[PDB]
C-alpha cells in the first residue's frame, strides 16, 4: 500500500496539517507539513489556518497545540505517544513547592501535563529556558520537571533553582555518559559535540554547543562535522537539512519509544476516523494558556 499518497489526499480533503517533532521517524518527517522543536511547534500552532491539526509527537505536545487552538480539532495518532519525563511531575509536587516557597514563581518545562501547567506561572522549552528565567524578577525559581535542564538554567542564570521533583529526568538523554564523549572524540577527533541540555551535567560540560534540537539546527553552520548527543532521529533531520555536512549519533540506542509510537499507518488511520481527539478541560486549559502565552511573549 502507498500510505503516503493516501495520507496526503486525506489530509488535504479534511483541511488538516501535520506537525511533527524532530524525533519522529524518517517516513513521518517526510510527509510532515512542518518540523521543529517544541518551541517552534508551539509558535507554529499560533498561525494554523487549517481546521484540523494532526500532531506527530507526544501527548504534551498535542495538548499544547490544543490549548493554543481550542476551536480546532487536534488529533494524536496514538494515545501511547507519551513523554516519560513529563509524567514524573505531579500536581502535589508543585503544591508542596509553592507551600515551601510562596514567593517563588513556578516555571515548568513544556514537557509537562496540562494539569501541571495550570499551576505554572510560565512555561519554558530547551531553547528559551535560560532567557525566560533570567527575565524573572525573583532570584529563587521553582523549576521542573527535568533535573538536568534545571542544572543548565542555574548555571546560565545565577538563580536559585528548586527542582520539582527531585529525580525528574529523561531516560533517553541520560543514556549518554562520559565514556560516549571520550569515544566520540576518539572515533571523530575533528568533530565537534552538540549536546542537549537534558543530558547529565558532566556530559553537558564536554559540549561544544548546548542547545535544543532547534538550536542544533541554527548553529550547525559553525562546523562541518558534528557528533549529536540527543535522540536518534534528530541525526536524520540534520543529515537531510545539511547534505554536505557530517553528523554522527553518539549512541545508536538513544531512541524515544513514545515518539516512535507514531507511525505512518496510524497517521492514516488518524485522518480516516478523526482520532484521537485531544481535549483539555476548560479550567485546566485556561490556566495553562496564560503560562504558555507568557512564555511566547517573554521569548
Ligand atoms: O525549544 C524546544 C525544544 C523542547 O523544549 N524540547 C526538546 C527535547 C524534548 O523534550 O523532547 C527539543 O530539543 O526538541
Ligand atoms: S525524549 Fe525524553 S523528553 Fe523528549 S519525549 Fe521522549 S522522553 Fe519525553
Ligand atoms: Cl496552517
Amino acid at each position: 500500500m502507498d500510505l503516503v499518497e493516501e495520507i496526503l489526499r486525506l489530509k488535504e480533503e479534511r483541511n488538516a496539517i501535520i506537525l511533527a517533532h524532530n524525533y519522529q521517524l524518517p517516513e513521518v518527517q517526510d510527509i510532515a507539513d512542518f518540523i521543529g522543536d517544541s518551541l517552534e511547534l508551539a509558535r507554529r500552532a499560533t498561525r494554523v489556518d487549517a481546521d484540523v491539526i494532526v500532531f506527530a509527537g507526544v501527548d504534551f505536545m498535542a495538548e499544547t497545540a490544543k490549548i493554543l487552538n481550542p476551536d480546532k480539532v487536534v488529533l494524536i495518532p496514538s494515545r501511547e505517544a507519551t513523554c516519560a519525563m513529563a509524567n514524573m511531575l505531579k500536581v502535589e509536587h508543585i503544591l508542596e513547592a509553592k507551600r515551601k516557597y510562596p514567593n517563588a514563581p513556578v516555571v515548568l518545562y513544556v514537557n509537562s501535563t496540562a494539569e501541571a501547567k495550570a499551576y505554572a506561572d510560565v512555561t519554558v522549552t530547551s531553547a528559551n529556558a535560560v532567557e525566560v528565567v533570567k527575565k524573572l524578577d525573583s532570584d529563587v525559581v521553582i523549576f521542573g520537571p527535568d533535573k538536568n535542564l534545571a542544572h543548565y538554567v542555574a548555571k546560565m542564570t545565577g538563580k536559585k533553582i528548586i527542582p520539582v521533583p527531585s529525580k525528574g529526568h529523561c531516560y533517553v538523554h541520560q543514556k549518554f555518559t562520559l565514556d560516549d564523549v571520550e569515544r566520540a572524540k576518539k572515533l571523530h577527533p575533528n568533530a565537534k559535540l552538540m549536546i542537549h541540555p537534558q543530558c547529565i551535567p558532566e556530559v553537558q560540560e564536554k559540549a561544544d554547543i548546548i542547545a535544543s534540537t532547534g538550536g542544533m539546527i541554527k548553529r550547525a553552520c559553525e562546523w562541518d562535522e558534528w557528533v549529536v548527543f540527543t535522540e536518534r532521529e534528530m541525526v536524520y533531520r540534520l543529515r537531510k537539512l545539511y547534505p554536505q555536512k557530517k553528523f554522527y549519533p553518539a549512541r545508536e540506542d538513544a531512541f524515544c519509544i513514545g515518539m516512535k509510537a507514531i507511525t505512518l499507518k496510524n497517521i492514516y488511520e488518524s485522518l480516516k476516523d478523526m482520532k484521537y481527539k485531544v481535549e483539555v478541560p476548560e479550567e485546566i486549559a485556561r490556566k495553562a494558556r496564560k503560562a504558555i502565552e507568557r512564555m511566547l511573549e517573554m521569548s
